[PDB]
DNA sequence: GGGCATGCCCGGGCATGCCC
DNA sequence: GGGCATGCCCGGGCATGCCC
């Protein structure tokens, strides 16, 4: 499938993504590293990711997330759930790797060209008087998951759409889904120190 | 669900909640730590909030209590009663956490929406020469209980709305529902000073 | 409710339990003493059960397992699943304790007059050739579950039975289904030989 | 479901399993270990089984083979392909986990009762002038392979059956369906003197 | 109020298909 | 064939309603 663009995108709002601390203790439930740009967390668990602008985004305005192999021998193939989490699966087709928890205007989509997954929200300008708003998205395979990402990384791609289908802003970061979230960060850090 | 705002809002009528002292003797039943913002209390028995404005809100304004799970991996499921105390339980539909006693126009509400539950009363101003209005709300579980809280923190959030609906003030304070309240204040405080 | 026996009576036919052996590893997923004449065993897990007898039974004969409490003052009250794991429970009745997995003749039962719950399967001689027969049980709550056996210790009851309704033998064993088998079964031995 | 006899069973015709030496280098495509009477093989490729007899057995005597877990408490699940394999496998069944290659009269069976898999093939008695015959088994799944074995051992019960449905023989052996066949079964054969 | 209970948490380390 | 991978296993120890 031809290959969503993945460069980052700060358009005239000045779109930033956010992430929280929570440290690296070895099974922590979703950690950031700003080092390599990378969330890491376990399935089928929050990840709270905050979306910032400098400016208001007009009425209508709809954020989407979609998840693209990182490498280049990869990022033609569609990211999907693998058959073992897709069958014992469950308003998410089962097939989609990325959800969205607690938000009652989620909409999911499959591309009728491209055949791409996406999940797609809303925008609401952060509550009266505050600095972001998170939305909570939930990864429903790990990286390792045979037939499935197979141990391939993926970047998770984030555009501020506007109503008319314009972009408005986007930018992407890099996830792994593992079992232990803090230690495979700090060894990841580690790695990128020493090689 | 959708997640409410726990972000304090003082609002125009400078909104504030108070608790007694009542120190920390080992199953005292009530006990309240300003360091932690934390209330420590035993089920079933009242826990006495007191309303403290700047200036008096228009007729008509109500308080409500509802209860959000503290932890972002959780916050975005339903904090309700387990199955145990619900069963043997009895006003208040035997699904609901918070109760209010002693309060002739209490109203409890299930939102069609988010699902989330709240109890809601009238605000009265205080007595005839007096500083506060007090409301006595209860607990119906142990944050322990298996298949309810699980041992998972809990926010309560007052909010003061107007009878149009508008956020006219809101606070929010941690919940541990558990057996002995002065032994667990004891030891969250000095948890916090060590570690 | 009235109180079924569960003294011994080997009977006619020899009939004995037996028990392998699995050793003490801290949560083995079950293991038996034979000091106590006690199982220790997982919830939702299997724990095999050995049916021996000198001479072979009539046809028709059927084995029953039921619950009771071992001390005094709960005797007379019916053990039962929690309201949590009967919930979220699923053949069985979800208010069974016990169940039997793998065997399509299983029956699920209820008196009518004291409303103890027993699970019934009809006697195999063993294989052409083999010393004992084997029945696989579940125990579907932790001894601790509140609101369902809340710590109390439970005897299971097994009996054969004719099928005219004769009682031709019974044993029964002490269960305590927890999360760690092997640390518990060790720690009853070393308080037994201290205390 | 119901478990089947694993239970070595000779009978009068002195049925026995024979398996080639190939010996332990790393990937070798299957070997077996007489200590431990168990096959280390990869997925998808033969295993040869011999069958042996002391006597001829009557014409229309069947071979049949079925997978088992090992463990107590994996013994009544039934023992299938993983969804990955499954789903992008091709006469067999694609949720079948053994299969026969080179066989124009396999016959594959669930039982419409227990839910079992097995793979029947009719006996040949042995070439005019040799001593056994070889059926050639494929397993096409890892015992690691998430959502089928999931790391799980198995045993393999072959039984030869008249045409009547007597039992005439029956033997078993455990099976390890693994990427490098020599390294695990001498990592096993080592860990069994040691421990 | 001092202290046991017991399902769960926690980091050290095995697993095993794959990389090199 | 030597060695990394990464979800899981494992025992030491915290938890927290209850016992004493
Ligand atoms: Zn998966
Ligand atoms: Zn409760
Ligand atoms: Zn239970
Ligand atoms: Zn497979």
């Amino acid at each position: 499938s031809s290959v969503p663009s993945q460069k980052t995108y700060q358009g005239s709002y000045g779109f930033r993504l956010g992430f929280l601390h929570s440290g690296t203790a070895k099974s922590v439930t979703c950690t950031y590293s700003p080092a390599l740009n990378k969330m890491f967390c376990q399935l089928a668990k929050t990840c709270p990711v905050q979306l910032w602008v400098d400016s208001t985004p007009p009425p209508g305005t709809r954020v989407r997330a979609m998840a693209i192999y990182k490498q280049s021998q990869h990022m033609t193939e569609v990211v999907r759930r693998c058959p073992h989490h897709e069958r014992c699966s469950d308003l998410a087709p089962p097939q989609h790797l990325i959800r969205v928890e607690g938000n009652l205007r989620v909409e999911y989509l499959d591309d009728r060209n491209t055949f791409r997954h996406s999940v797609v929200v809303p925008y609401e300008p952060p509550e009266v008087g505050s600095d972001c708003t998170t939305i909570h998205y939930n990864y429903m395979c790990n990286s390792s998951c045979m037939g499935g990402m197979n141990r391939r990384p993926i970047l998770t791609i984030i555009t501020l759409e506007d109503s008319s289908g314009n972009l408005l802003g986007r930018n992407s970061f890099e996830v792994r889904v593992c079992a232990c979230p803090g230690r495979d960060r700090r060894t990841e850090e580690e790695n990128l120190r020493k090689k």
